[PDB]
């Protein structure tokens, strides 16, 4: 039948090992460690008539289109046609009933105390509160949280060819737009590995890692399609999302709505190349690396990624941007 208790999903020694590592009005996202292997639990309140972080909760229908998602994009680091590890893992999903639990009350604790938060502590769900839990790979730490540790603008090249090429193996398979894609949801992790591999319609390239492989997480927003079959976060009748201020980011949800006629189920994959645009803008303008391009070849790198965010906007898609941009080639 139904629901679990929040111990099946997080028994004593994996509460007691959660840190807090983001949130959204969503709900909350902890790091813990399952069977000696890091992971990433997100959590979200289904179901209840309260508030929460300022919007109702979903209803369990409403969050289907995130797991579907979450799941279509894990399958994409197996499959062969259109491959890529450039998204994240999700390893199970639950929906759990419970109180939240005193630890990770906790753990929101600390992250309030050393980073702030703009959620609501999640101390009044009573004992037969719905959640969905989802259980994902972990995959690093976030650009943002990265931005004054990144060796170089070659590390940036390769960060923006790993975006680009991930994103463009989702909308060949997919039709997939992100639709939030900041700074953010941009986790980074050291990999030994000199050279990733993607395959995009058939055809295998490689990218230089610069001893990082990046993963694209958060598909609250994201859309996607198969067998004509579309699923997505129909934000059409949002006012809060289209009037942010204070960063570009908050631009592209006006330029995706203008893109898309505020008619979200359709596909406009150029949403993933505005999203590229305000990516390679923080890449140009609010990143420190710990070598400057102070070296011809080093400049030369930046010229073309300067190159790349003046002439982006006028591609079509994330696929344009990999098969046709000079960036890449
Ligand atoms: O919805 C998700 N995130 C939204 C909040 C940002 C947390 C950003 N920081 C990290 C750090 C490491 N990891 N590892 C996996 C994930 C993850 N997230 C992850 C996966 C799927 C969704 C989200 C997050
Ligand atoms: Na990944």
């Amino acid at each position: 039948k139904g629901p679990v208790p929040f111990s099946h999903c997080l028994p004593t020694e994996k509460l007691q090992r959660c840190e807090k590592i983001g949130e959204g009005v969503f709900g909350e996202v902890f790091q813990t460690i399952a069977d000696h292997t890091p992971v990433a639990i997100k959590i979200i309140a289904i179901e209840g008539p309260d508030l929460v972080n300022g919007s109702h909760q979903k209803t369990f229908e409403e969050i289907l289109p995130e797991i579907i998602i979450s799941k279509e994009l894990s399958l994409l680091s197996g499959e062969v046609c259109n491959r890529t590890e450039g998204f994240i893992g999700l390893n199970s999903v639950h929906c759990v009933q419970g109180s939240y639990p005193p630890l990770l009350l906790k753990a929101w604790d600390h992250y309030n105390s050393t980073k702030g938060s703009a959620n609501d502590r999640p101390d009044f769900f009573k004992d037969d509160q719905l959640f969905i839990v989802l259980e994902f790979e972990f995959g690093g730490i976030d650009l943002e949280q990265m931005r004054t540790k990144l060796s170089s603008l070659a590390t940036a090249k390769s960060i923006l060819h790993q975006l680009t090429a991930s994103l463009a193996v989702a909308e060949a398979s997919l039709r997939f737009e992100h639709r939030d894609l900041h700074w953010g949801n941009v986790l980074l992790k050291k990999t030994s590995l000199k050279k990733l591999h993607y395959t995009l319609n058939g055809k295998s390239s490689t990218i230089p890692s610069c001893g990082l492989q990046v993963s694209i997480i958060d598909y609250t927003l994201s859309r996607l399609e198969r067998d004509g079959i579309v699923v997505f976060c129909d934000v059409s009748m949002d006012e809060d999302l289209f009037t942010g201020d204070g960063d570009y980011q908050f631009d592209i949800y006006r330029l995706m709505k203008k893109e898309n006629n505020n008619r979200w189920g359709e596909y406009h994959p150029y949403s993933n190349v505005l999203w590229l645009h305000y990516l390679t803008d923080k890449m140009l303008k609010q990143m420190t690396f710990k070598t400057k391009c102070n070296t011809p070849a080093m400049k030369q790198i930046k010229r073309k990624i300067q190159e790349f965010h003046r002439t982006m906007l006028n591609f079509s898609s994330a696929t344009d941007l990999l098969c046709q941009h000079s960036l890449f080639k």
